[PDB]
């Protein structure tokens, strides 16, 4: 985490230009410059503090081993006289004679923002810290935070909140798939969705507001942890579909607001070349969608707790955070939403059954919160037989099924699918396993292997000449120059003159790299086939190699992915889609490096883990 607080030469900068302003107004008082640095990290701020003339520091850091490092780093660049790191919440810091401080500090620094600004306890530490640590009559670097919201309609942002309707093609006409009435009507996960809203196409979404200022943060002035509410009246720019709030936040350094950054999105900016990217902005859903009309005004209300933000539309006429009441927005992260949603996806899944589905095939489908089940029922299959492994999911499915009115056409088996019994299904035989493969719990795309396991697992129920589906999956690599992402994982060794060296098989990373351009040095290469038709061997897959890289640039890292073979004729990508193109749907590993790379890949069959090397040579 703290290893993206140093690439950021723009924050840091503006802190030191903040740092000096603000123990200069102290010592030309004629007063004792008292620094109070909350989540110091590093001590880097406290450092600043020192050489702008602060007379002491006391350096808050709650999390024993960053503590330590911050006691070490401070001895390093030779501040140990004029710096107190405290291994402490900020909240059981006090000041007395068997206390941490012997007096209120007078200079309050403090880096407690996420995305949200709010999400990583600003608030409170804020409020406990006029309350006891700090003088009335004090500087704070930030001097001011303002969260901006911009009210939008975005289809492909709306359709990670909601099911829309699902197509299916049958013999017999086209079938609609859907959504049970309570998720229309749920508020959605009660969590923000933070993304690089600068990676989002213009196309995507239309704006219907102006950026709106909703609310300001005075850190210099006593600040409430206590739940609020900040109504804007607003002339809405454009017609259309209220669905969506954008946000983002900027900070002012200094009193007059001379030292400022901000997490503004490209469109919102005067000049796109002068950018600096950020390790960014929340999105937001409405708890209702409802229609704006040019002209006619509307009020745009951010409500906060003391950790929580979230938007309402006042009703014309015309407070807990809400929370889902139907089920979905617990089972399905944002992304999988999205997945579910891409007709074009389903249609691509609709066309390998089609395939696969011989006159009066048996299926079993694997893969949790899936539609498979009823895009095969709907395609003529004789029966339907799906794993729900949570209770929450196998009601949901139920759920979804009921409303289709295919209540009695499809059954659903609540256990772990690897554990499934004769007569769970029924005594009949699986002519046809099926599945994406998505489990809820993957996070690197070989995860999905599982479903691969599973087909091992159960073989005894399979009926000879049994087709999977997929029928096969391969493990691709590209080695790539990232735009941006490389600072995620970059030693910087030298922070503004500041000394932090002692700061600065390895586990591929997953990442949604839709959101971090980069472009590929290498061609991409097969590392790993795996023949679902098969059962799992009992021994380890190894594979040594060479990618050559062919066009120039920095090898950043090897993006790793999954392709399934579905049908001999079909195929899907959770990587490449043809700077690279991202399937946006799934994370895609990143092996971090530290004319041609050579790699040792290995997959674990006992585990479905997978252990890998990539070395420039
Ligand atoms: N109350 C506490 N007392 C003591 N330690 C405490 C307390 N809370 C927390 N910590 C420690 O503070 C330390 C810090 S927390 C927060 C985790 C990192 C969040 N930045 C990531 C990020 C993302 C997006 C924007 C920005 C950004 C951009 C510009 C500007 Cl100008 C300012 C910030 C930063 C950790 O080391 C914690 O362990
Ligand atoms: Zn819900």
């Amino acid at each position: 985490s703290y290893a993206d607080m140093l690439h950021d030469k723009d924050r840091n900068i503006k802190y030191y230009q903040g740092i000096r302003a603000a123990v200069s107004r102290v010592k030309d008082r004629g007063q004792k410059a008292l620094v109070l640095d909350i989540g110091t990290g590093t001590g880097l701020l406290s450092m600043m503090a020192v050489t702008a003339g602060a007379d002491f520091c006391y350096a808050i850091e709650v999390f024993k081993p960053m503590a330590e490092a911050a006691v070490k780093i401070v001895e390093r660049n030779g501040f140990s006289d004029k710096i107190k790191v405290i291994n402490k919440h900020s909240t059981e810091v006090t000041v007395g004679p068997d206390g941490d401080l012997p007096c209120r500090a007078n200079i309050l620094i403090t880096e407690l923002f996420d995305t949200e600004l709010i999400g990583e306890g600003a608030l409170p530490s804020y409020e406990h810290a006029h309350k006891h640590l700090v003088q009335e009559d004090c500087e704070a670097v930030p001097h001011r935070a303002t969260v901006y919201a911009q009210l939008v309609e975005s289809r492909r942002m709306w359709s990670w909140n909601k099911l829309f309707p699902v197509r299916v093609r049958t013999s017999l006409g086209e079938q609609v798939i859907v959504p049970p009435s309570e998720l229309e009507r749920c508020p959605g996960a009660p969590s923000v969705c933070d993304i690089q809203l600068n990676q989002v196409s213009p196309a995507d979404f239309t704006v219907l507001s102006d950026v709106l200022p909703m609310f300001s943060v005075d850190f210099s002035k006593q600040v409430s942890s206590s739940a609020a509410c900040h109504s804007r009246q607003f002339v809405p720019l454009a017609s259309g579909q209220a669905q969506v709030v954008l946000s983002w936040w900027d900070i002012e350094m200094d009193p007059e607001g001379k030292i400022k950054c901000t997490m503004a999105p490209f469109w919102a900016q005067t000049d796109p070349q002068e950018l600096q990217w950020r390790d960014m902005q929340c999105v937001y859903f409405l708890p209702q969608e409802e229609p704006v009309v040019q002209g006619s005004p509307r009020c745009l209300v951010a409500h906060h707790d003391d950790y929580c933000v979230w938007y309402s539309l006042q009703r014309t006429s015309p407070q807990v955070r809400p929370v889902c009441d139907c089920q979905a927005h617990l089972l399905w992260n944002r992304p999988r939403f999205g997945e579910i949603n891409d007709q074009d996806r389903t249609d691509h899944y609709a066309q390998a059954l089609r395939t696969v589905l011989l006159p009066g095939s048996v299926c079993l489908c694997v893969s949790d919160g899936s539609l498979l089940s009823m895009l095969a029922h709907h395609l003529g299959a004789e029966q339907v037989f799906t794993v729900e492994s949570s209770v929450a999911s196998y009601r949901l499915m139920k759920r979804i099924f009921k409303v289709n009115h295919l209540e009695d056409k499809i059954s659903v088996i609540n256990k772990r699918p690897e554990l499934l019994t004769a007569a769970d299904l029924e005594g009949k035989k699986v002519s046809l396993l099926l599945g994406e493969p998505f489990f809820t719990t993957s996070l690197l795309p070989w995860h999905n292997l599982y479903f691969w396991y599973v087909r091992t697992s159960v073989d005894q129920h399979l009926a000879p000449g049994a087709v999977v589906m997929p029928q096969a999956a391969s493990l691709h690599a590209v080695i790539v120059e990232f735009r941006d992402l490389w600072r995620i994982r970059s030693p910087c060794g030298d922070c503004e003159g500041f000394d932090v060296h002692i700061m600065d098989s390895r586990e591929a990373e997953p990442h949604p790299l839709w959101e971090y351009p980069c472009r590929s040095l290498s061609k991409p290469q097969e590392i790993l086939t795996f023949d679902f038709q098969q059962p799992i061997p009992q021994q380890p897959m190894q594979s040594k190699g060479t990618m050559e890289l062919t066009r120039p640039g920095k090898s950043h890292g090897a993006v790793l992915w999954m392709e399934y073979q579905l049908t001999p004729d079909s195929t899907i990508s959770t990587g490449l889609i043809n700077d690279c193109c991202w399937n946006p749907h799934c994370k895609q590993a990143v092996y971090f490096l530290s004319r041609s790379v050579s790699y040792v890949v290995e997959f674990h069959p006992l585990t479905g883990d997978i252990t890998m090397e990539f070395r420039l040579a």
